[PDB]
């Protein structure tokens, strides 16, 4: 429950560090609420789950 | 292995870059996949661009 | 057409990959409209390649 | 050395992303530590966690 | 006397830099200040030394 | 080469950081240059601020 400034490729790198073997996908149009939330908010890493492949 | 994992992180760096709007699907996985050619070679811009939606 | 948050050492980071071997200059005074625009904004990477050596 | 010194900079990005508010101590000293751990072989994320507060 | 948006974890990236061999901690309750002065405001690598180990 | 090139990446973040409002610029380029110098021996803060503006 604190910040994490996970703005523009920082998230890529979460996304990256979380989802390891599986991979993940990056959709800027698609995930416009999760790119704002993640960078201005706070969003788990549970909730990054949801964009590995 | 370690290189290759670090190897990665900066690549999905580069494709967020690069692919702007249209994002991409990130597997390291992919058989002759982005790790195999790029973290062999350098991969200019062009070449990561392959690997975008 | 999509801000990419590209503040601060992100913008040194997308010089070096766009311009490649002719390396570029950052040079905060003479570059603030640019930084500026890439953190803030939109700017192309067609944009980027006025400061490559 | 320098490998070890840039892995060392993809860990302290690491550590911050999983141990969010709790933070964390780095100590790339400390005996059997996480440089000797994490840049030898690849560590997840719940590996890394051991490393938090 | 430039912002140099050392925000999330490119302040850790600062420390990891500025310490060295000595290492820093990075405890988010604690560095609320420096953690908002680094990333909206300017912070000296003087100033960050207060964090190494 | 990769390993230069992903050494590279962080030599100009780290430049960016030492060299503040006075900037650099970054000539992989150049004889006896920062990436001979500091890809193959760790360059301290006083070393990268040698190849500052
Ligand atoms: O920009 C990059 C990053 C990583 C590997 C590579 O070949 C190119
Ligand atoms: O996420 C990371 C970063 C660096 C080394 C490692 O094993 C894992
Ligand atoms: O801070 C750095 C980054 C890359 C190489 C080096 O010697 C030092
Ligand atoms: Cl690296
Ligand atoms: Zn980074
Ligand atoms: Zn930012
Ligand atoms: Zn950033
Ligand atoms: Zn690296």
């Amino acid at each position: 429950f604190v910040n994490q400034h996970l703005c523009g490729s920082h998230l890529v790198e979460a996304l990256y560090l979380v989802c390891g073997e599986r991979g993940f996908f990056y959709t800027p149009k698609a995930m416009k609420g999760i790119v704002e939330q993640c960078c201005t908010s706070i969003c788990s890493l549970y909730q990054l789950e949801n964009y590995c492949n």
